């Protein structure tokens, strides 16, 4: 599995996200509860967690391969992702394989992504 | 299943994007120039243009397989995503494999993704 060649623009520092209570938060200030509340109000969307099992360098430049356990039943998915790709980790906040690189592209502060990190995402119900 | 980078960025709905020049634009109001006008601005930022070479349905319902020619060297890359995944197309704007579904989920006007479409984004030089 190979990730989309493009990243969503809202990762840029200073970008504003629209929260479910009508709230607007700067992308760097996002919290887990923001995802939770946004999914809760939305009839269309639900929250989904993916635990990181393994992290490894790819054969392609600026790309790392990450094994995820996706959702309930822990579905096994390996994806080639850019080392700069920010993930939002449960109880942690923004995390990428190359935080310093994320700081260059999006100027987004990131923890180092590690095994055991639970990545939260918005998904369909 | 689908790993976090594969999933559509549903939290981009109603977002306000911060451009590299310091300008602000609502996500639905983004233009191709905004990617290009921000291309020359810094040293690290660069425009990655991935041309869709193929669009095929997948055995998985509501999922499409897209082949891209990626970057300057035109690397062949196959990506499996939900049909409503937004891409920003050169001279077109927001597009996906299911414009109607993208419009409902992301609350934006959406065109149809085509084998001619050039998908653009911000990557590193």
């Amino acid at each position: 599995a190979m990730a989309p060649p493009t990243l969503p623009p809202y990762f840029m520092k200073g970008s504003i996200i629209q929260l479910a209570n009508g709230e607007l938060k700067k992308v760097e200030d996002l919290k887990t509860e923001d995802f939770i509340q946004s999914a809760e109000i939305s009839n269309d969307l639900k929250i989904d967690s993916s635990t990181v099992e393994r992290i490894e360098d790819s054969h392609s430049p600026g790309v790392a391969v990450i094994q995820f356990a996706v959702g309930e039943h822990r579905a096994q998915v390996s994806v080639e992702v850019l080392v700069e790709y920010p993930f939002f980790v449960f109880g942690q906040g923004w995390s990428s394989c190359c935080p310093e690189r994320t700081s260059q592209l999006f100027d987004l502060p990131c923890s180092k992504l590690s095994v055991g990190d639970v990545c939260i995402s918005l998904t369909l119900k």
